This record gives C-alpha cells, structure tokens and sequence, in this order.
C-alpha cells in the first residue's frame, strides 16, 4: 500500500551498500530509480567511477524520474581521485533535472544515508 520498505532493484544487487544496509527494510522488486523510499519519493544510486565510465547511464536514469516521480535524490558514490570534474556536471544536472545531489566517499556513507532518510522519511 505504502512504501514501509525500500524497494531496490535486482541489477544492484551484490552492491557493499545493501550487504550492510539493514537498518529499514528493504527489498528487491525491480523499479525505476535505484532505491525507491516512497511512491513519490526516490533515490538513485549513480557511483561516480561508473559515470566516469558511461555518463548517458544517470541522464536516462533522470530523464525518466522526470515524470515518474516527484521527489527525486541522487546519490554518488565517490571512487577516484579526482572526481571534481564529475561532481561539477553531476551537480548542475542536478539544477536542470531538479534532484537533490547528495555525496558519499564510501558504500558506508551511501548506506547510512539510505537508511537515515527512509527512517525519518524526511525529505533533504
């Protein structure tokens, strides 16, 4: 009926985040965004490394957030050295597509944050 868990997609799956996120319940049913916290209200999880690789994988990611749902928070996982460069276009994607982007130099940070935000359901 309402979101009471987080519902993470199966492609994510054997992420370090999720083999420690434990806190809220969770569980895989294969969504849109990356972690859906509620019916209007996602996560995505976008590692930084990855964009570094494929940068088109988040902007479709966004792009179709943009009308699924309302509230919408982009988490990066950090994982160079020098992620500067990504951080600039991951934040200013993050003014055109209206998302929240939010940082974490590890899965830890990611996780808490996850956890943390369903916990409370309190939007950033």
């Amino acid at each position: 009926a309402k979101s009471n868990s987080i519902i993470v997609s199966p492609r994510q799956r054997g992420n370090p985040v999720l083999k420690f996120v434990r806190n809220v319940p969770w569980e895989f049913g294969d969504v849109i965004p990356d972690y859906v916290l509620g019916q209007s209200t996602c996560a995505l999880f976008l590692s930084l490394r990855y964009h570094n690789l494929h940068p088109d994988y988040i902007h479709g990611r966004l792009q179709s957030l943009g009308k699924n749902f309302a509230l919408r928070v982009l988490l990066v996982q950090v994982d160079v050295k020098d992620p500067q460069q990504a951080l600039k276009e991951l934040a200013k994607m993050c003014i055109l597509a209206d998302c929240t982007l939010i940082l974490a130099w590890s899965p830890e940070e990611a996780g808490r944050y996850l956890e943390t935000y369903k916990a409370y359901e309190q939007k950033p």
